[PDB]
């Protein structure tokens, strides 16, 4: 299931020409560049807002935007726009208003199973993941590495860590920590490193 559409992804790269990819790739960058940075984010878009959002990184049919590699984990996942609240029951979602993930500097990409059902098991692991440990986005042929460096729990309202830095490159691993009679989020942060050749 999770498999077959990181295939299909797979098979809609391959298809694409370099020019197209880097284009696509592009246009995310530019819209990265938009987002306010530096504040608690606003993760409450407008109806133009999430028309541009959905038109972006949309390589399959289902709006798959990219997967991420755990190897630690042994957990490979596609990634969907944060808007598809169907598909979030049983798959990773990009949340709206962070940074698209495609890296750069002053990005920080938010990708969370916290609104998972028990069953699919999204992110389950994440917090076995300690600092220096690697996991890859695999955005339109492109390979982007992060580096743990940071893992939080928090009350889901502190979202305040989550904020765009203008001179750093993250990506937020979000999950549902369900512990005594409350809801928790976990959040486990990576840094860009240069990939492994």
């Amino acid at each position: 299931m999770q498999s077959q559409a990181i295939s299909n992804y797979e098979n809609k790269v391959e298809k694409l020409d370099t020019s197209k990819a880097d284009e696509m790739r592009a246009a995310a960058e530019v819209y990265n560049q938009t987002l306010e940075k530096g504040v608690v984010p606003n993760y409450r878009l407008s109806e133009e807002e999430k028309r541009t959002y959905n038109s972006l990184l949309d390589v399959t049919g289902t709006g798959i935007m990219a997967y991420v590699e755990i190897p630690k984990l042994g957990t490979n996942l596609p990634i969907y726009h944060g808007t598809d609240d169907a598909i979030l029951q049983v798959a990773i979602g990009h949340i709206p208003g962070s940074s698209l993930p495609v890296g750069g500097q002053g990005t920080h990409s938010v990708i969370s199973g916290h609104r998972g059902l028990p069953s699919a098991k999204l992110f389950t692991d994440i917090d076995k993941l300690k600092n220096g440990d690697r996991f890859m986005i695999h955005v339109l042929g492109k390979t982007i590495t992060y580096q743990v460096d940071q893992t939080l729990t928090v009350e889901p309202e502190d979202i305040s860590s989550l904020a765009i830095d203008p001179d750093q490159d993250y990506c937020t691993l979000v999950t549902a920590t369900p512990y005594g009679i409350n809801s928790h989020r976990l959040l486990v942060r990576g840094h860009r490193v240069p990939n492994e050749k």
